[PDB]
């Protein structure tokens, strides 16, 4: 396995997806409207994480491109829970990628992980030709991302097997995350209105 080469079209894809997705927000703002997207991050999944996923899901290297969904990973940070579906409508109507899988972890008991996962096939032109790669786009509130980022690191270290205090701290914290979001979305029309006074 030569990773630097295999990974090249995913590095490119993250870069293009970043600039494409950051332009949705520019468009809304130029039209002086509320933007469903607040900002956008993204990175190629590290070589070690790919190998683990390969061991865990049983994906051979010859089947990486066709079978692994989240090598390129993108994050669309939205302000309100409600903004997720608007980001979704936009993503589904794009023609430079095709949506091939959605998974809703937002309606997913007011507690635990909260996020929305979209897998897209993205054609990337390289110097040796076109490659169809898969990218995982996660859509999140600021609070959702705050928690998911923390739970994810703790998780690595403990390999999913949490102490008791951690466990209940993660759940407690998770419910606070939800409350903050649940509260703000209710006055969301009002906040948007205030911000639209630029």
């Amino acid at each position: 396995m030569n990773w630097e080469e295999f990974l090249d079209p995913y590095i490119q894809a993250v870069g293009e997806l970043k600039i494409k997705f950051r332009g949705i927000r520019k468009q809304f703002r130029k039209q002086k409207r509320h933007s469903p997207i607040e900002f956008v991050t993204g990175r190629v999944k590290p070589i070690e994480s790919i190998k683990e996923k390969m061991v865990l899901r049983g994906i051979k290297k010859e089947n990486l491109t066709q079978d692994m969904q989240d090598i390129a990973g993108l994050r669309i940070m939205v302000q309100f829970v409600d903004d997720v579906n608007d980001v979704l409508e936009l993503l589904r109507q794009r023609k430079d990628m095709k949506v091939i899988q959605e998974r809703d972890y937002i309606n997913n008991k007011p507690s635990g992980y909260r996020s929305y996962h979209v897998i897209v096939e993205y054609p990337v032109d390289t110097i040796s030709g076109q490659r169809i790669i898969m990218a995982e786009i996660q859509i999140r509130t600021l609070a959702m991302n705050f928690w998911a980022t923390i739970e994810h690191s703790l998780n690595y270290k403990y390999h999913g097997e949490f102490p008791e205090d951690i466990k209940r701290r993660l759940e407690l914290t998770s419910k606070i995350a939800f409350q903050l979001d649940e509260e703000m979305r209710q006055i969301r029309d009002d906040i948007k209105e205030a911000q639209l006074l630029f």
